[PDB]
């Protein structure tokens, strides 16, 4: 079976796209793109799409477990938040998209041992101030599995010591006690 069979993800993961478009609502422009659930498929459709770094200014992608939406107010959304990741200007071009596609296997490939069902997906949101990676777990209260997908998250990404991340309450960002737990 191992010269025809596709590998099966642990889980169907859904990509998302956003354009902003001040015509519409902002969940009016969220957009499903398509869903996988193999390797095979999974880089298929990363080979097809464009770079982060080259999406205009205003969109975002989400990765997200199927049956999630990457919005706040989904169900498993509601009580998490967010491992987040700043990126200045001069950042877009050497760190965005492999900081990105790391954040990606990240999710797929399971590697929070066994606090990965405490994600929910990750996002990319390319913006002209300052673009911004993160990762949205399900229980903002969950301190030992927040701390430990910071940790790995944090190496995983090959950040020095002398940085440091954040990560913030959905419920916090909604209504615009900032971080709760940083690593």
């Amino acid at each position: 079976p191992e010269h025809y069979i596709k590998h099966p993800l642990q889980n169907r993961w859904a990509l998302w796209f956003f354009k902003n478009d001040k015509s519409k609502t902002w969940q009016a422009n969220l957009r499903l793109i398509s869903k996988f659930d193999t390797v095979e498929d999974f880089w298929a459709l990363y080979n097809h799409i464009q770079l982060s770094s080259n999406l205009m200014p205003g969109c975002d992608y989400s990765l997200f477990k199927d049956g999630i939406e990457p919005m706040w107010e989904d169900e498993k959304n509601k009580r998490g938040g967010r491992w987040l990741i700043t990126l200045n200007k001069q950042q877009r071009r050497s760190d965005l998209d492999r900081f990105w596609l790391e954040t990606l296997l990240c999710l797929i490939g399971e590697s929070f041992d066994d606090y990965s069902d405490d994600v929910c997906g990750a996002v990319v949101n390319v913006r002209a101030k300052g673009d911004k990676i993160a990762i949205w777990t399900t229980e903002c209260e969950n301190r030992d599995a927040v701390t430990h997908i910071g940790r790995v998250y944090k190496e995983r990404l090959g950040l020095p010591p002398k940085i440091v991340i954040g990560y913030q309450s959905h419920a916090d960002t909604a209504t615009k006690t900032k971080n709760r737990f940083v690593v």
